[PDB]
DNA sequence: GGTAGACCTGGACG
DNA sequence: CGTCCAGGTCTAC
């Protein structure tokens, strides 16, 4: 039909393919996994989100990734929105090299490795990625989800309407520097973290510089960006390190939550070696990090990836 | 300076 | 149905 969210049989005529084996790619081991929160398996293996400002339906078999955008006739994606979705997957990066080199280096990874494959990190809008983790403090991705998408629906431009959903755009910096706006959080659920979205909004138009100062962390190097980011309120060494890691290009960061705290303990019989406490801590968290980069390398927040993902399917 | 507590909430559990 | 818990951060002491 013309109507609802389409799928692959459906509408056949509507939907263009990029290259993608299975082992690049798995939509249901990245998409549902707490790196972005935008996006729902509508119709079992279909997945649909808002990309790059447009709502699109994704699902895969092997060997190719379908896309279909709604956006004024419907048509099949054409070759600049399809690269938009190859940009947003990064699949330049070949996720299989980089597989095989932690698995070389890594004995545990490559057991896990074998069982999870396609596990790679989305490329996101820093705005987006910024207020959607402030809001991942002492949450579970479920609820964050339902933040995120209240949080959206209240102040994100509406884009379009399938069957019984209707689909914003992220919030821009403006909305969500507003007046009351932290009351009408509040209002939607996300509790303390009300008062961080708008304390972080209004910090960085009206002390940082604006989205521009956001924005160009792209280009600064991690250690930089991960301190500049640290300034904004609600944001602590998780969260910033979740933001360099899936928004500013910096795959050397990994995020240190208590998942991989137990993944640390448990698989690799990890300890702090120069920290106090046993347990995490400021300091411990800081040598955990640093503990998985020396183990991964460059790309150690992609490794850590795999196994968050791996642990939560688990 | 390293570290218990308060700061919100829904889907869980014994 | 009282106590847990999930991709934490902030800060007084
Ligand atoms: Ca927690
Ligand atoms: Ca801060």
């Amino acid at each position: 039909s013309e109507f609802g969210h389409r799928t692959l049989a459906s509408t056949p005529a509507l939907w263009a393919s990029i290259p993608c084996p299975r082992s690049e790619l798995r939509l249901d081991l990245v998409l549902p996994s707490g790196q972005s929160f935008r996006w729902r398996e509508q119709s079992p293996a279909h997945w649909s989100g808002v990309l790059a400002d447009q709502v699109w339906t994704l699902t895969q078999t092997e060997e190719q990734l379908h896309c279909t955008v709604y956006r004024s006739q419907a048509s099949r994606p054409t070759p600049d929105e399809l690269e938009a979705v190859r940009k947003y997957f990064q699949l330049d990066v070949t996720l299989a090299q980089l597989y095989h080199h932690w698995g070389s280096v890594d004995s545990h990874f490559q057991e896990v490795a074998q069982k999870f494959q396609g596990v790679r990190l989305l490329r996101q809008d820093p705005i987006e990625c910024l207020f959607s983790f402030i809001c991942s403090s002492c949450n579970n991705i479920a609820r964050i989800t339902g933040m995120v998408e209240r949080l959206c629906q209240a102040f994100g431009p509406r884009l379009i309407q399938l069957d019984d959903v209707t689909y914003h755009g992220f919030p821009s910096l403006q909305a969500l520097a507003g007046p009351e706006v932290e009351a009408h959080l509040r209002k939607l659920g996300l509790g303390y973290r009300a008062r961080y979205v708008s304390a972080s909004a209004r910090a960085i138009l009206e002390e940082q510089g604006g989205l521009a100062w956001l924005q160009q962390l792209r280009e600064s190097s991690y250690e930089e960006a991960h301190k500049a980011l640290c300034i904004l309120p609600g944001v602590g060494t998780q969260v910033a390190d979740c933001i360099c890691l899936m928004a500013l290009d910096k795959p050397q960061a990994v995020p240190v939550d208590v998942a991989m705290w137990h993944i640390a303990q448990r698989d690799y019989s990890w300890h702090p070696t120069t920290s106090q406490a046993k347990g995490p801590s400021p300091q411990t968290n800081k040598e955990l990090g640093n503990f998985f980069r020396s183990l991964w390398g460059p790309y150690a927040g992609w490794a850590q990836a795999v196994l968050f993902s791996a642990d939560l399917r688990q």
